[PDB]
Parts: C-alpha cells; structure tokens; sequence
C-alpha cells in the first residue's frame, strides 16, 4: 500500500521541472535537447501535455512535497 | 533565490521514479519504452546512470519531499 501520488501528477512535476530547467537555460543547448525528447517521451507515454502540468498539478497538492521544495509546482 | 534542489538531485529522483514504474509495471509495455528512452535521454543530459540514483538521493535529504510523499526516494 504505497502513497507516492500518481504517475500521472508525477509526470506533470517532472517534465514542468525540465521544462523549467531550459526556461532558465541552467542546462547546456546539448543536454537541453535531450531533455526536450525526454519530456516527449514522457508525455507520448502517460498521453498528455507538458503545457497542460497546471491541470494536472493542480490536481495535486501532495502532502510532503506541495511547495517550497519544489517551486515547479506552479 | 530559489531553493528547488539541484537539476541532479532531481533528475535521480525522476529516473527512479520510472524505473519504478517499469519495474512494478504501472504501466503499458509501450508507455514503458517511452519512459525507458525518456530516462536514458534524462540521464544522458546530465551524464549519470540510472542505478547511480542511490548516491544521488542519498545526497539529497530535501526539506519537503523526503519520504512518504514518494517511496522511490529509497
């Protein structure tokens, strides 16, 4: 009986970081591209968009993680 | 002055988390490839393994996630 959220709202959080991660470009263009086709392989596998996270996330308020330690949240 | 943790704590974290789903099959065979080429692809980007996770996450405590809020941080 695990309680790590859903894959779903995890997916959302993860690909909004990177896609964070390149906004402010903390990443090199290289490793930036990786991350781009990362992310769509994320989206391609759960079928969602990476502009749609503010849906999903805000589905999710979580109980550990929310905000401060995170602030890809929103 | 953002605290979100480091792109490398994260990113363990992230692959992890897929590892896990692939691992406990949460997830279609074909979403699972998505997420396999998703993860080397993250991996690649920052240059680490995805078993390599443990030292990764073993370095970071963080001050909301941590545990309980997601079991794949160990």
């Amino acid at each position: 009986s695990v309680d790590s959220a859903s894959k779903e709202e995890i997916a959302a959080l993860i690909v909004n970081y990177f896609s964070s991660i390149v906004e402010k470009k903390e990443i090199s263009e290289d490793g930036a591209d990786s991350l781009n086709v990362a992310m769509d392989c994320i989206s391609e596998a759960f079928g969602f968009e990476r502009e749609a996270v503010s849906g999903i996330l805000g589905k999710s308020e979580f109980k550990g993680q929310h905000l401060a330690d995170i602030l890809n949240s929103a």
